[PDB]
């Protein structure tokens, strides 16, 4: 008997009794977090001693503009010593010592392709003070990838990368980046390049690596720190840092599980970035297995990753299976069943994602697999219905949901089988092409007869997206 | 470099050269079929020489109500010397030998829950001299499960089986089956007692026996000739033949993969059913395969079986390859894998199966798998749109899907995973639980990195559907 | 310029002057009709002087039910002379004379499958005098071919021909049928005993002759008086005779293009037959062409026949390009081709036929030719909602419909290619299988570049649909 | 029985013994081929020695832009040895020679109206090697004929023929033409001037000769080399060529049925037309007819010529049955008949032309022939929501419609009637104005008796539409 999580609460799961449970942080420790009273220290002797740039002190002169660019509501934490609300804070003292103005400091969230923050999820991400002292202002604004009017055109990269991005971090003298080095699917780790090549660029720019061209290939499943899909978050934040004249002042917090920093890490992206991977590794990459797994049981909730209906929406809850691949590919064999418990209600969350039930249309009329959709990605990009939802309507940017088809595409490619449970309306997770059964057990059963035999190792991940997933490899496997 | 059916055409498969292919009829020969000139005397012969009832002239007296229950478009063949059109000729012969009235002769098409055959169908069915000698005086009625004007409810069987007959059969006085004793996945073959028991029956009668709690046991796949479905045929069959009074005179002919005769039994249901069963397992149960076939490739064309769209209409594809389960079930192995070929462009055949919508998109929104279906049969049964339509508007019965769905399930429940492949709508294929590809390279090699592994026993099996399917077995296995 | 009919009016055609115009009853005399002045007289002798059947006097006992069933709107004229009015009138004075009473005489219009008679048409039909005698008394009626409380089924005739008659005239004890003898594509001429088996009977008494199995035949096009739906017509003609216990009393009068009767025969529907048939031959066919015709012109106004939209509906637009072909067959070349006027412009007048736009697009789905419905007539004819339109909403019965179409196919089927001109919606003339074109001449070009040369003999026929048509024939042709 | 082309394969016509069967290459034996390992050779040599221009060593200097313009998926083959493929490849093997740079060189397909080919569809067109070469780098692109930011308006010609042209291949240093002087019912053939004129050009252009205006005149039908429409596609391209300065690089190849190159020139566009113009005309125009064949039979698939739905989209299929038309009319008596199978089910294939279930709506409700509808041609081509499926969800140009309609009227025009056969929804083919008929027998006999006679001669296309085209002349007809 596990609990796997089911829409708002708990399925359970007759597992056999040789069933390994992992829970991210729990059954192996993730390294440990600074202390609270320590916690805010710990960032101010990152602010005052980057890597790769001189201090806050000598980047930022008074009068100077500075843009702050913070991580949205999706990942990070938004306790009272969440690494956004304490770097800001501090930062913001540093740049007050040297004589920047209040008036000249503009707060962005980077949301990128993702919905932009409510008042109220801003408000929560950066804590009652910051928000109460730049808010009523205005000088919260969220990442607009559509606004043209606060997007640069930056040119291609070497590399042929379109490069448009936030106006005003482009115009600022002092771009921070508020990063958190968490385990991510796409590129390996948040924070460092990616934030700024994705939070603060265009669905265009996204479009270079968010794409079955760098994600479908072998250097993405199992994901790693040397991926092409890192290589091209790199390259956009470096060519954006020569289109500025100036490099972005990472600051940049590694999490744990319940996203309390490990350390700190403040300075040049790149330097930020090659600091902070050491703990990121020590924390993310967790060689568990002892054995590689036929099945990987664990379950979805409705809100989890992306927002409400994120383990409902058919294309949603496929592109977690996929992360979940991602993660887990170096513990799963290679005929492993995916077993989730999902309730695919049919609740596509038209709101968060108003695009998702066409491109989930498009994907039954047209796709045999998801990267048959992915020519249709500019076609939903420059949707001007699904342009506004994302400008004013705080939904997605269309072309998210690309990433997100291109991510999910995996899911079915490098599974055996999927297996969703307690879907209400199975008809959506089959038109995903997972396998639906009423219960955990008739598709333990199933998987059993059809997939990996009536001993497989089976692995149980009841904390598998209401806590910060880390990558499983093997035991003797060491981080990459 | 096989070419497997398509839509109304052929898609070709780059299969490894090591990859069985298996016609039947061609890769295993059938019994000799009777020679043209042949086939009347041996019709004539068994006719005048019945197994285990009185002949048919010591059966009707002058003036004798007579019906000659002959069966549909969907198998038994339309040539000059099919077995339909030369029984039910040398019949007639025989009764006005004994000088049975003409018109006191009725030609009952056993439909069933199968679509009324239209006039043109009835036509092609009999030939122009049995056609124009009884179509004008209105001596063909198509057999209507929904006609209780022309229905005789003769109660539950001694296991508590309900049986609804043809009115015109039960208040005759000879009652004249013509049967082609021909490889079915329903009951092990055709005609006999599944003759009566199907084709002239109630939907509540074929309830009984095809529910998924008859046709989802261990003894249906592989279907044999002791199985629980050719019980409850019998029972039905018997409890017609003691509530009339009279027994059906079951002329059978047993038919190759071409529909030619290769021997005519005549008589009792019981008697013919055991005569002819050796040849029937003859024909039918070809014990071929020398190894297990891990991946089973065919193709699926847009006409064949219950008529046009059955290749792509989803629930009628998916009946399909469950027959295909069924009927190869004996060389598969335990991960056997389908990959067939389907145009799968949504074409339902509304026409043909107007509750086939519904029923799809009520397994959309419930049904994880079809059995959990099965509770609306009556439903749909009862529904008085498609019950209007199946009596008038030449549509199937609406129960008729559901026993679709309780095959249907079997090929989700017996295979590893079903490749569909060329679906213009491969949605349609994915909410029938089937992985959806673009050609049959990217099944094949899906199939085998998941399921089968890279050097697999492929069994490539051409004209599946065109042609009359057999019962593959193994080389050691027995005929049942 | 020769204007023929269009919608409400004409369209003009530039037609050559070597082009042939016959107008009925004007280029060829019409038997002479009777005058105002005598057409009393001569009914009343007609009437006291039947033919092969005892007169009305002799059959009408004091105090007895009497049925006088009189023809819809459709047919028949509406002059203070007209047939009907006079005609009744006599036979009502002559039921008094002996003593029959008003209450007991109850007058049906016959319109079988065509809509029920409003009760002004049918105040129109039978003028102010009889309709104000008996309509507020509720003793004219309207037949119900589906008010089966007001139906008597006689069951199949010798030939296997289903009667269901009226209850009315069933019971009564003085059935008298009020008939025209006109130009009539359904069995040569219209009343006798087409009056009986058609307009006061069942849909099923109709599919027997209105079914492409018999109109479709080579004795049906062109039409004469010993075509096999005649012999339809007389076998439920006699039916109904012998199952009443009674003689139908024929009053029938020969009419003339402009409705004017020549001759009134009664007694007999057989010998008012045979007396009539030389004055109907005489009348219908003509004996006008000296020549084969390549091209019939002629114009479809929106209001004729059978009512509103019978020239814009595009079903009852075939079945009057049908109508045509059967009465010009004898003058028509093997490869004619039809040009005709008509507003096609979707005006399928639901209120008149509510069950057609669900016949053609049943055509446009599935219909190659129209004989490829009439497996759906049944369908249509038992269809609830359209059976309670024809019922109170005053609509043609359904099956009436396939009648059409079953006539229609000829249109398709007789001529290389029909030509429609100023379609306002010409989709639903092509959709009918008719070519369309803007204007008269563009379709004679392409007419004549196409099927019949530059050279080809053009026949005129304004006013082809407003007055009573007449069967042309060859100049040599001998009348039926 | 000759089997003729049916959606996805073929059904069989029992055509007479004297039917005439023609095959593209087969039948009359196409210009010798060159072989495998000489065509590399020849493309090198004609490439080095170009016809009216130096060769592109003396065109092109180092650091010069380059744009190879080559056609799309349509034509052209895709063999590993295709024009394509080789032709670019040794001419940027002749660029790097001369010193262009890599990243200074665009690969544009040059779709025009056609929809932009997809990722997979270039990579098949263009050879894995050239794929992975340049698209990484973006450096292959979709010609976009309504993306204004990379269009150039040149203004109208000296016939008022506006001229908008690719921007990329104005701005280029040397624009290369890869081109297939193969057949083709618009200009004669492809290549030279009209892959410049329509490709790499607006629709407004392409308005200028695919209206019906230029193509419904004496010289398009038949099609010659003098026609107006290769008239204008020759002035287009010398007036971007005078616009730019430059000359175009036609490097174009003569290919026989199979796409196999028969003879390479490259140089000026029309000295590559004149001296590929007489290995054009012996493989296109084919003098095989020894007399006017009054049935031309063949059969549509579902995929061929711009895609899949061609053979099923009523307009699509419309147009296929006009360059018939415009192939064979020299071999074409006036009384003509098309028995064309095709499975006519409704599939407009909205994805490939979103634009043409509603340009047929408009055809239906307005137009009596398709000439009506070109007045809309503008509206379709400005239609915002079809030009961004053009642009991005890889649809057809809108105004490609009418151009397809601007050929399918022809379809209509030249021919006295056209049997579209085994139509699964024959409303659509009844809707462009064909007869529908079940099968090819019913047709058959229909054209016989309405038009062409009992003793016709007939045609058959079996591969009309699965091979390139040839255009039939008569055996003493010589090659324009
Ligand atoms: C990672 S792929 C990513 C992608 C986007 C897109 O728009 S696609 C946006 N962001 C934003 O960057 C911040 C932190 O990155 P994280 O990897 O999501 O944790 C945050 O604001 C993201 O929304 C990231
Ligand atoms: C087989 S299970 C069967 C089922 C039905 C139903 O209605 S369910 C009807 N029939 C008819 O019986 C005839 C011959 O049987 P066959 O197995 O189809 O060959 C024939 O008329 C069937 O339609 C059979
Ligand atoms: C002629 S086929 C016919 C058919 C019908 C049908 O219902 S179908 C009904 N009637 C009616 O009989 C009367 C006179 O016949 P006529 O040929 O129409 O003049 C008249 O009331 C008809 O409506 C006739
Ligand atoms: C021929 S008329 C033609 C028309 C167009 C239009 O947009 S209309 C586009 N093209 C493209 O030019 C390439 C080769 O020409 P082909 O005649 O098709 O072989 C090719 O890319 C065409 O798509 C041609
Ligand atoms: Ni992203
Ligand atoms: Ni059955
Ligand atoms: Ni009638
Ligand atoms: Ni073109």
């Amino acid at each position: 008997k596990i609990d796997f999580e089911y829409g708002h609460g708990t399925m359970t799961a007759d597992l056999p009794d040789t069933t390994d449970i992992f829970i991210p942080g729990e059954t192996v420790a993730d390294p440990e977090c600074l202390p609270e009273d320590q916690i805010e220290a710990a960032t101010l002797d990152s602010i005052r001693n980057p890597l790769g740039m001189p201090p806050l002190t000598e980047l930022a002169k008074p009068g100077s503009k500075v843009t702050i660019v913070f991580p949205d509501r999706v990942k990070g934490g938004e306790q009272a010593t969440a690494h956004r609300k304490v770097s800001i804070k501090l930062i913001l003292q540093e740049l007050y010592s040297v004589g920047v103005k209040k008036e000249d400091i503009l707060l962005i969230c980077s949301n990128g392709l993702h919905r932009k923050n409510t008042e109220k999820e801003i408000l929560g991400v950066l804590g009652p003070d910051l928000y109460h002292q730049f808010a009523p202002t205005g000088q919260i604004i969220n990442h607009d990838s559509e606004d043209y009017e606060h997007l640069v055109d930056l040119g291609k990269t070497k590399q042929g990368d379109p490069v448009i991005m936030n106006k005003y971090v482009y115009e600022s003298d002092v771009a921070i980046l508020i990063g958190h080095t968490q385990g991510n699917p796409y590129g390996g780790y948040s924070g460092g390049y990616k934030h700024c090549s994705t939070g603060i660029t265009h669905w265009k720019s996204i479009a270079s690596h968010h794409v079955p061209k760098v994600m479908h290939r072998k250097d993405f499943v199992p994901v790693n720190n040397n991926s092409l899909m890192r290589h091209k978050f790199d390259e956009i934040g470096m060519h954006m840092e020569e289109k500025m004249g100036k490099k972005f002042f990472c600051c940049d917090a590694v999490l744990d599980t319940k996203s309390r920093q490990i350390e700190i890490n403040s300075g040049a992206a790149d330097e930020v970035q090659k600091k902070a991977w050491k703990l990121g590794n020590a924390r993310t990459y967790v060689p568990f297995a002892e054995k590689k797994y036929d099945i990987i049981v664990f379950g979805m909730p409705q809100f989890f990753h992306y927002g409400d209906g994120m383990g409902t929406n058919p294309i949603m809850l496929m592109q977690a299976l996929s992360a979940q691949v991602i993660r887990h590919k170096r513990i799963m064999s290679d005929n492993c069943v995916f077993i989730c418990a999902s309730t695919c209600n049919g609740y596509f969350n038209e709101s968060l994602w108003p695009y998702l039930p066409e491109l989930y249309d498009l994907f039954q009329k047209e796709g045999n697999t998801l990267v048959d959709l992915n020519q249709y990605g500019e076609y939903f990009a420059t949707n001007e219905e699904y342009i506004r939802k994302y400008r004013y309507a705080h939904a997605f940017h269309p072309f998210h949901g690309f990433s997100m088809i291109s991510c999910a595409h995996l899911a079915e490619k490098h599974t055996a089988a999927i297996y969703l449970v307690g879907a209400e309306k199975p008809g959506y997770a089959r038109g995903m092409g997972l396998k639906t059964r009423a219960t955990f057990e008739e598709a333990l059963e199933d998987a059993k007869k059809k997939f990996v035999g009536q001993e497989p190792n089976i692995l149980a991940l009841p904390k598998a997206f209401k806590t910060a997933a880390v990558h499983l490899m093997m035991k003797n496997d060491l981080p990459p």
